[PDB]
């Protein structure tokens, strides 16, 4: 039984070992700008009025992904991640639409989000669940992060 709700830790710091798993989960070897904590991010993004999500398969956290108001009628997509095992089945897309549907009934009509431009399986998942490429920044920082900005419209 795979369940997406609001995320809710099963012990203080569930998050924080899923996220450091994800982050150490790099085998083409990018280089990763690391990021408070998880647990006081998402913290923050539900104080700003946004909130965080769960994927469950069974008990077992597989899946995040946040949601942060810009404005009244758009929001970002943040902190998107999934265990990569669970790619093949189709649960990155599963645990999005759960959340664009949630951003629907909040009444956002726009979600947008910026990715690395490393980074093809995500793009390729984004392009996949309907996002539509904005402009790319080479985003000074001297480190340059390439970036992608895409945006979905919701009806
Ligand atoms: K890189
Ligand atoms: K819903």
């Amino acid at each position: 039984m795979v369940t997406i709700k609001v995320f809710s830790p099963k012990y203080p710091t569930e998050l924080e070992e899923f996220y450091a798993e994800r982050i150490a989960d790099n085998p083409l070897g990018f280089i990763q700008r690391l990021d408070p904590s998880i647990s006081g991010f998402v913290q923050k993004l539900r104080e700003h009025g946004g909130e965080f999500f769960e994927m469950r398969e069974g008990n077992k956290l597989i899946g995040i992904c946040g949601l942060n108001p810009i404005n009244q009628t758009e929001a970002e997509l943040c902190k998107f991640h999934i265990n990569s095992a669970y790619q093949s089945q189709g649960l990155g897309q599963k645990l999005y639409e759960s959340v664009e549907k949630y951003a629907f009934i909040k009444g956002y009509t726009k979600i947008s989000l910026h990715v690395s431009k490393s980074q093809i399986k995500a793009c390729n998942l984004y392009q996949k669940l309907g996002f539509v490429h904005i402009k790319e920044e080479d985003c000074v920082v001297t480190l340059i992060f390439p970036t992608l900005f895409m945006e979905k419209i919701l009806s």
